[PDB]
């Protein structure tokens, strides 16, 4: 059913998702952990919408567990240190994920760098929810686990926050290994991110991936289930990119009350294009 | 009521505790956590399985800590508390010592017999100073921001003859003062390997279980308590029969996989009397 340049598409992009997608999280070490005006309150409602417990199975079979306080003063940033070192590790599987894409490395070092700043909470966001555990609420990340503290509204109150809705109903569709890494094509060739210069290339680009992802659920999905799947996948990618935005804007205002973030994460938000971001610019020169 | 003599030896065991008992464990810092042959090899597992506990550390901010030990399969996995217990026991045993010094019976002894005496008792005073922090309803010992918890496997529990000491102690409801007049009756053991003033110590021990059994008598509504005197000293020789087949277990998991500090080394046949125990001997003329 698929065309032969679109059955290559799809191989090269599985191909580089199993060579960058570390999925047990065996080579993440070496985190930090929590220690054994309105502004303020503008901040605090924002850490408190998506509270997670942190769970550590060893290769022994023990298991550490960390319990957050049930406060709100800066005992809401107990947990960002280690968060920004996963999120910075999870970046680094996307950048190596970009570099194996022969559509991607073909492109200027610096519409390289404005590709992967723009997309780089998306494509994490994407991987995150092939990880998630919608029964239990929870990330299983290999030996790490992220569970989401339970609430009095229970499932009506943390659905009110966009990003958890944004992971339930992903989930919800029940993708393919093969929708999931056109969803993060589609994300990362998006030719309205700031910085680009290579307009038209890269929106000729996203859409033969979109071409391509429509093509093939119509060649593996008869169900009714699965009716508007494509259709709603591009909602889906176009919500994600709004929930882009306002957590950017979360980050900045809490980086400003207590900071937090990674070198590298430094270099996605604002916290010569090449000069800006001296570390992913290394990263894409560098080998896989 | 209790002589001049007796309500004296109280207080004097009474300010000891009070100088030397970090009952909150407030002082307890910088203690090794878990991180994130084969006839030797399997009496040690069947050793360290009968007590296993998991430890829980509250933070000053309200998070909490929690780590679930690994079941046993068959390696160095079973080894990875030895080295907390290792700090809680020398921590421990350093306020056992500084108990000890503050009793004037105790320091008019030799240095010797001091020596020999804490060296019998440490393992006893410390089951003792870890019974009032010992919540039976939970099975679980309350050290300040610290807790070990009885992992599930309580008839079964009962079978080790260390839980059933504890929670058999509890059960008596002992008095601060009875507590502490345990402990001088251990501390003041006459048959202890390598003491010399067998008379002088044994004369001593007598002078505080006489102590006890009086201030039972006197302090607590007879004929209720008629024997309390009596099971509180069978909870001492069966502590004492305890105290020698935990120190065999220990000495067995030191061969095969060493974590004793080395106070803790001295404490044991681990390697003149005060020659084998210097950081003992220091401790106790400081
Ligand atoms: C494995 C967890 C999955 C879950 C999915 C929602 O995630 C969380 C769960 C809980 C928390 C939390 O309890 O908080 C303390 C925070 C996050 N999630 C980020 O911490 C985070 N996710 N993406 N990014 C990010 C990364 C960037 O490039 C490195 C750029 C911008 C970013 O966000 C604006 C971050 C900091
Ligand atoms: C802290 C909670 C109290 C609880 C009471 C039963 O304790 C444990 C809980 C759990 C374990 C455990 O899960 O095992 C890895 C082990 C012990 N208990 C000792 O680790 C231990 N208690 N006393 N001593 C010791 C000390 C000596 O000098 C002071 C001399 C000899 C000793 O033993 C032969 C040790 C090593």
């Amino acid at each position: 059913g698929l065309t032969e340049e679109q059955r290559m598409m799809i191989r090269e992009l599985m191909d580089a998702q199993m060579k960058t997608f570390d999925t047990t999280f065996s080579h993440f070490k070496n985190f930090r952990l929590p220690g054994v005006a309105a502004k303020w309150s503008q901040v605090r409602k924002d850490l408190c919408s998506l509270k997670v417990s942190l769970q550590l199975r060893g290769e022994d079979g023990s298991v550490w567990n960390y319990k957050p306080p049930a406060d709100s003063g800066k005992e809401i940033f107990s947990l960002l240190p280690h968060m920004a070192d996963m999120s910075t590790y999870m970046f680094k599987g996307i950048i190596s994920f970009a570099k194996v894409i022969s559509y991607f490395r073909d492109l200027p070092i610096e519409d390289q760098i404005s590709l992967l700043k723009g997309a780089a909470f998306e494509l994490c966001q994407l991987r995150f929810n092939t990880v998630f555990n919608a029964e239990t609420g929870t990330w299983e990340c290999g030996r790490l686990s992220y569970c989401l503290e339970d609430t009095a509204g229970g499932f009506q109150q943390l659905l009110l926050e966009p990003m958890l809705k944004f992971h339930y109903m992903l989930k919800k569709l029940q993708l393919h290994e093969e929708e999931y890494v056109l969803m993060q094509a589609i994300s990362l060739f998006s030719p309205d991110r700031p910085g680009v210069l290579q307009h038209r290339v890269v929106d000729q680009l996203q859409e033969q991936f979109a071409i391509t992802l429509k093509s093939y659920i119509e060649c593996n999905r008869p169900q009714p289930a699965h009716r508007f799947l494509f259709l709603k996948i591009m909602a889906m990618l176009t919500e994600l990119r709004s929930i882009n935005a306002q957590h950017t804007q979360r980050l900045l205002r809490i980086q400003d009350i207590h900071p937090f973030a990674t070198p590298l994460m430094q270099e996605v938000f604002g916290i010569s294009l090449t000069e800006r971001h001296k570390i992913l610019h290394r990263l894409l020169q560098e080998g896989s």
